[PDB]
Parts: structure tokens; sequence; C-alpha cells
């Protein structure tokens, strides 16, 4: 459905990235977290849901799921907790040389697996939504 | 355009948040950034044209935008460079006591002003429409 994304974490060089994937579309949103925690784990939930539809989030229930914060943050944003990723550490790798921070290599990463293109995930994204309205 | 967004800067508690408008829609992104540097808002409009597409910024033509950095940015994302920062404020206002950090009350905030209906739609369902429609 076109509320529903699934948020997985992924680490390289030493840090975590959280990746969420809109999935009927493919869409990604992904940012370097200075740790997997409850409250950056939120704090990332709350920026997504701001951003985007957010009703449901798929995600692996692990440490950082168990406590008041995340729980308090979907609660408060409405939220439900009920072949991208692998092809998304590749294209960091084809940039990593450009950028001097990981940070700005996941950025363009994200921008390329977003833009890539009849549909490129970026217009599927919003087609669905639009349609949804 | 459904391209062309406006980005400013705005200041709380000697911290620095960038909030970019998308014109047509009224719909934000915004963030706080750790200094206003060409560095940090290179990264933030890579950040905001990876997720929207974004064909024009007006900006305030500032400091920190006169740089290699943006320009480069800019570039390589193909952009152009051609009352909300107190509405915004004044829902972080509302909320700040909430959060611990203001970063938290600033995504707040966001989520808010995009959802809001006044009425109706809200500016997360125009700006979605806007760009559904230009696609097609
Ligand atoms: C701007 C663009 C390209 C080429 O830059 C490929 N997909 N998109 C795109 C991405 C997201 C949209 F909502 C609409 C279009
Ligand atoms: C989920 C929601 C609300 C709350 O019902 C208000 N606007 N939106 C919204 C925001 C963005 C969209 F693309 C679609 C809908
Ligand atoms: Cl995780
Ligand atoms: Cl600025």
């Amino acid at each position: 459905s076109p509320g529903i994304w699934q948020l997985d974490c992924t680490h390289l060089e030493g840090k975590v990235i959280l990746v969420a994937v809109h999935v009927a579309s493919g869409y990604i949103e992904a940012e370097v977290i200075p740790a997997e925690t409850g409250q950056e784990t939120a704090y990332f939930l709350l920026k997504l849901a701001g951003r985007w539809p957010v009703k449901t989030v798929h995600t692996d229930n692990g440490s950082n799921f168990t406590g008041a914060t995340v729980r308090a943050a979907c609660d408060w944003a409405g939220i439900k907790q009920e072949s991208m990723n692998k092809e998304l550490k590749k294209i960091i790798g084809q940039v990593r040389d450009q950028a001097e921070h990981l940070k700005t290599a996941v950025q363009m990463a994200v921008f390329i697996h977003n833009h890539k293109r009849g549909y490129s995930a970026g217009e599927r994204i919003v087609d669905i939504i639009a349609t949804d309205i």
C-alpha cells in the first residue's frame, strides 16, 4: 500500500546508515546517523513522516525499537510498527572517491538511485501517492 | 515551475536552520545544520535534490553561496541558482517544550506544517499533486 515503508540499517566505515524504502515504488530516503539508538531512530522516523505519508513501517524490531522513544515518536506521528540496499552500497562505492565525507556520498547515491530511469523511483512514489489521494 | 524552491536560513537558540520551501505548494523541508557554510549548504541541497525534482533554487545569495562547493553541488545535481521562517518558528515555539533537542522540535514543526489542512489540502498533498500532474 502507499503508506508502507521498510526501515533497515547498514554499516560502512564504522558508521551507521538508516535506509527507508517506500515499498511500492522503490524510492529511498537514507542518512548517516550518529548511533543506532532509539533517540536517533525516532528522529529519523519523524523526519521521514513529515515529508511523506507514513502509515506503517516494517523494521528489524531490534534494540533501537524496544524503547520508549521510538514508540512515542511513532505514536505522535500516527505510524504503526507492523535489492535496493545492496545496490545503495554499490552506488556509494562508485561515488565514494568524489566526496570527502561518507555522508555526502550517501546523499549522492540516494539522488542517483531515485532519479535513475521509463519511470524513476522518484516519479513512481509521487504518482502512487497522488493517485491514492 | 513545479521545480522551483526557495532556500532561507533562520536562527534559534544559537543554532542555524535551513528552510526550503516549494514555492507552488508551500511544502517545507528544514533541518538544523552545524554551521552556515558552503559545505553544509551543499549537503542540504544534495539531500533535497535526491528527494524532490529540484530545478531552480532561489537563495539569499550570501556568503555560503559564493564558494566552489555549493556551485559544484548544484552543477552536479543539475540545479540552477537564480513568512515561513516566522510560521515555522511559531510552531517550533508551540512544541519546543515537548522535545529536549531543538532538532526534534524542528522536525515536529515540519510535520505539522506539511500535514495541516486548513479546511482542503495539506502542503504535502499539494506538492505531490503538482509534481504528479507535471510528470504526466
Ligand atoms: C527530476 C527527475 C529525473 C531526472 O533528473 C528522474 N526522475 N526525476 C524525478 C524525481 C522525482 C519526481 F517527483 C519527479 C521526477
Ligand atoms: C498523511 C497526510 C495528512 C494527515 O492526514 C495531511 N496531509 N497528509 C499528506 C501528506 C503528504 C502526502 F503526499 C499525502 C498526504
Ligand atoms: Cl535499524
Ligand atoms: Cl542561507
